[PDB]
């Protein structure tokens, strides 16, 4: 039946997006309840950016120095506050499409959609995974700050992501809802090492498994492994080491194609090993690791 | 800044979204102002399929028999017509969540956004092409006929596809919203013969141009060909031939980067020759070619 990158439905994280300005510089808010959520840097010129007291700036700033707007309509700023390298703006006016939402802070290798936004207005919106080393490989322009990441069970949005930064590697940082960076980012345009970034073993075993249930079964052999001889080939090949948690959470899809994690260790261990000899995996030529477990299941499924 | 696979912001579309059941038939159905697209196939069994009288199984159905469900609201249908291979449901209530909207046929190679659902519930949105068999590559399974494909231009959703069939090759086909299916296919559970696939040669170059933007540049050469020279190769390699209108619009792109549209062909010429050689071109090892010249415009500026 086909696997695709999909993200989820983006509708009810839409109508939480507002276009917050704060001086010359516009970026984008989640606004949820009576509280618009962004990025502190707002408050920051391009100047500030590369040694900013967030402290000092902020204390020169008040509540009208807040421009809220959501699409044409101006919020009204009653209480501002920082919360790590988030700014909390109480607005009077609580967001009547605000869905069921939680804050959650992800782990790495869980994966997201983001949606891109520009001057409040979304863009596009795209399936992301937290890499082990805390950074994002999004799609991210001048003012698509504060454009955030989330996923959603049944009508429950969970926030995850809120987009800050973009280092000189090109790849993405950001932080959860209350403003905590993911890995050791910080809100300055400074030389900010992203450490080595690992593939998702789990991940990758999940997408095998996705892809024997659509039809792509040509990588699967007559060999077997064990955790300990594939870690030696995953420590090798920049793969996380396997434990028996991401085993554990592969039951399910090793329940349904009868094929045993271990087994489909063996088969990646070869593809490792060998490469994928100019063949495809479900319309790729290399080890796709952006679909956890869960999501493999959810679109197999067809989890609404 | 990075370059993903994105899709629109599905939530116009997800307010259009209702399920639709007539018999023991349970699909989707796109709920515009007073009146319910969906496939015609909704008054078909599983055995009606292989050889259905569409005109004679309609004829059995009164307007009480098709049941739709907006979220927990059901619909009045007052009217009912069949379009070719789609049922418009003339319902007592216009959709106060219709956007600005307008049906298009889209052409072979053109991009658009699929909100696969289920029970007229939305469980996730990604980016497709219309492939030049007229064949889709989606994530479809049994209950998803009646999903939209579709573009957005700042407020107006241009409705393309409405998913019908899933050919026995894994592969989708479906309609535009008049019913008309793109390509050869028929609504009927036989053996569909999808042509030859090619690769979209003008989205491939235009990736490439989103490439050297991004940072990827490796691929770039000293070398040159022409239009005729490069769909000799292109033949060769099953790629669709590049005509000048082709190059026409790939003018921005190389106006952008300065890179001739002809000097890029002799890059994608010397990658179809020789491969990637275990390299990658903006997170891929194939050559891309779900991106037109216009998306990797829209996403290079951020357009909302
Ligand atoms: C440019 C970009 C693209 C993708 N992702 C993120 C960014 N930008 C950053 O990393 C942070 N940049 C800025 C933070 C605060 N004030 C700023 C004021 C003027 C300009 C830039 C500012
Ligand atoms: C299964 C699937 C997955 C992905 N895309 C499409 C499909 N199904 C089809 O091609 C059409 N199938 C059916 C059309 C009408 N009535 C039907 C009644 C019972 C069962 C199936 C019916």
């Amino acid at each position: 039946s086909g696997f695709r990158k999909m993200a989820f439905p983006s509708g009810k994280v839409e109508g939480c997006m507002v276009q917050v300005t704060c001086g010359t510089t516009t970026l984008n808010g989640l606004w949820l309840d009576d509280v618009v959520y962004c990025p502190r840097h707002v408050i920051c010129t391009s100047e500030d950016m590369l040694n900013p007291n967030y402290e000092d700036l902020l204390i020169r700033k008040s509540n009208h120095n807040f421009l809220v707007q959501a699409g044409n309509v101006q919020l009204r700023v009653i209480g501002h506050s920082m919360q790590n390298c988030v700014l909390k703006l109480k607005v009077d006016t609580a967001n009547p499409k605000t869905p069921k939402y939680k804050f959650v802070r992800i782990q790495p290798g869980q994966t997201f959609s983001v949606l891109a936004c520009y001057n409040g207005s979304p863009s596009g919106v795209y399936q992301c995974a937290m890499r082990p080393n805390f950074t994002i490989k999004g799609s991210f322009l001048n003012g698509s700050c504060g454009s955030v990441g989330f996923n959603i069970d049944y009508d429950c949005v969970s926030f995850c992501y809120m987009h800050h930064m973009e280092l000189p590697t090109g790849v993405h940082a950001g932080t959860d809802l209350e403003g905590n960076f993911y890995g050791p980012f910080v809100d300055r345009q400074t030389a900010q090492a992203a450490g080595t970034d690992t593939t998702i073993t789990v991940n990758v075993l999940a997408w095998l498994y996705a892809a024997v249930i659509n039809g792509d079964r040509w990588f699967l052999n007559r060999f077997t492994t064990t955790l300990n001889d594939f870690n030696l080939v995953a420590m090798k090949y920049n793969y996380e080491p396997l434990t028996q948690d991401h085993v554990d959470i592969l039951g399910p899809l090793s329940a349904q194609t009868g094929i045993a994690v271990l087994d489909m260790c063996a088969s990646l261990k070869e593809l490792l090993q060998n490469g994928m000899n100019g063949r495809t995996i479900l319309g790729s030529a290399l080890l796709e690791d952006e679909f956890t477990p869960f999501d493999v299941v959810r679109q197999c499924s067809g989890v609404t």
